[PDB]
């Protein structure tokens, strides 16, 4: 069940680094089809005659390259910066906002020059010290779901664990966390899981681990000493959402009863979509129940790029207040970091 690619691309320069050498040896030993590419941002010859075929095949394709853009993007409100360990995901969440993010690729991409990346991370920490600097490792990927192949996240966790003023955080929809349990995190990593109503998970989250799988992993990471959190997103106003999300928090509390939840955190993100989302999503998921009706939404204009549609102010406030009530009921003391 853990992700294994059916096609792997390598940058020639990637083989000069330990991870690239290790991955090349791994996949050749497995007999998997391996190709060369000049740049990880320009991958040619992904099989498929239709757009849907090429998209689906890309989702089973791994690309191993070198990170050359060492300037870290901002990752607010989650963290100060996004640490770039990987990009892309094997999941097929119908609503995934990465689909329409500028310059996003459907294939999974891992970076091998971890010395350069952690060194730059340390520079950002030093620049802000003694203030705390948080890094988001899953801003443009499901870093946890991919990590059993590389252990790049494990190395990042222990790198941050050794720092005085550095903190790490990431969120996942995958249960494959066994290799991370003995990591020397030193209490400086927030391990989060994306959760949602039964409606949203069943209809819009194929190719990910089940709710029970995510919670089993949540119990594992909490027992291993990680700081635990949840991300309720996308908060989606489906038919019967009020009761749907009520039963989510009720079941979440039931599956976490007995554990210490004094330092538990919640993050809330309402469903959002961009102008090109409808054409992209309808092409990739023709039978989706996802409502992308812009006429009943509020548009927030972009700054340097394009904007996004979110629920109207009164609908958004209704979602926020209701979610805060459920968290207050089932998890008293737990901290809601934000609603957006
Ligand atoms: C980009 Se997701 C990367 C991390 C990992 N692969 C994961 O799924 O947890 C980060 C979060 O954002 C949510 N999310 C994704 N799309 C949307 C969206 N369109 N509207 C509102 N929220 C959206 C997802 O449910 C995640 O909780
Ligand atoms: S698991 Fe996360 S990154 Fe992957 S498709 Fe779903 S929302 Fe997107």
């Amino acid at each position: 069940k853990p992700f294994v690619p059916k096609l792997v691309y390598f940058e020639p320069e990637a083989l000069s680094y330990p991870l690239g050498k290790e991955l090349y040896e791994k996949f050749t030993q497995m007999g998997i089809k391996i190709r060369e590419t000049t740049s990880h941002n320009q991958v040619r010859g992904i099989p498929g005659e239709t757009e849907l075929a090429r998209y689906r095949n890309a989702k089973s394709t791994l690309v191993v390259g070198v990170r050359r853009t060492l300037k870290f993007d901002s990752s607010k409100p989650s963290a100060e910066y996004a640490i770039p360990l990987a990009t892309g995901c094997m999941g097929h969440c119908h609503y995934c906002y990465l689909q329409t993010t500028l310059g996003s690729k459907p294939y999974i991409r891992v970076y091998v020059n971890l010395d350069d990346i952690f060194a730059q991370a340390q520079k950002y920490i030093n620049e802000r010290a003694p203030e705390i600097t948080r890094f988001e490792a899953a801003a443009t990927s499901d870093i946890v779901g991919i990590d059993h192949l590389t252990h790049s996240l494990k190395k990042a966790i222990e790198f941050i664990g050794a720092t005085d003023y550095g903190r790490l955080r990431f969120v996942t929809k995958y249960e494959h966390v066994d290799h991370l349990l003995d990591a020397r995190h030193n209490g400086k990593t927030r391990f989060r899981f994306s959760i949602n109503s039964r409606y949203v998970i069943n209809h819009f989250e194929p190719g990910t681990s089940s709710f029970d799988g995510r919670l089993a992993a949540a119990r594992k990471v909490a027992g291993a000493g990680y700081k635990l959190g949840f991300v309720v997103a996308p908060i989606y106003r489906h038919e019967g959402w009020e009761r749907g999300y009520f039963e989510l928090f009720q079941e979440l509390a039931r599956q976490l009863e007995g554990m210490d939840l004094s330092d538990l955190t919640f993050e809330l993100i309402q469903h959002r979509f961009t102008k090109p989302a409808k054409r992209v999503i309808e092409q990739r998921y023709p039978k989706t129940r996802l409502d992308l009706d812009e006429t009943k939404r509020k548009y927030k204009w972009g700054r340097y790029g394009i904007g996004k549609y979110v629920y109207r102010d009164e609908e958004a406030k209704e979602l926020e207040d209701t979610m805060r009530r459920y968290i207050e009921q089932f998890f008293p003391g737990a901290y809601v970091q934000y609603f957006t």
